[PDB]
């Protein structure tokens, strides 16, 4: 199954957001990260990927398709806007094994508040 996540100058929770900020997909599904507005990318947050996952970083303005082969929860950021809160989480599969590591990982305040709301929305 194929999903999209958008990089936006403005959205639900204010400036510099991914939408949806919280998504559940199955292992093997794809997410295309679509910069609706100019100036965004996607990159995994160091410490917020599961066992055997590869880190990734797209170029600015790239429509970037990821096939999520390793199950678990992923924290993602936009590289320039991370510190302004531009984050998302992708849960790949059921009962993610790294849920504690992701809840506990250290992030700038604005990113942590948005990560916590995205994690809460997953309802683990
Ligand atoms: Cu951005």
């Amino acid at each position: 199954a194929d999903f999209e996540v958008h990089m936006l100058n403005k959205g639900k929770d204010g400036a510099f957001v991914f939408e949806p900020a919280s998504l559940k997909v199955a292992p093997g599904d794809t997410v295309t990260f679509i910069p609706t507005d100019k100036g965004h990318n996607v990159e995994t947050i160091k410490g917020m990927i599961p066992d055997g996952a590869e880190a990734f970083k797209s170029k600015i303005n790239e429509n970037y398709k990821v096939t999520f082969t390793a199950p678990g929860v992923y924290g993602v950021k936009c590289t320039p806007h991370y510190g302004m809160g531009m984050v998302g989480v992708v849960q790949v599969g059921d009962a993610p094994a790294n849920l504690e590591a992701v809840k506990g990982a250290k992030n700038p305040k604005k990113a942590q508040e948005r990560l916590d709301a995205a994690l809460a929305a997953l309802g683990n």
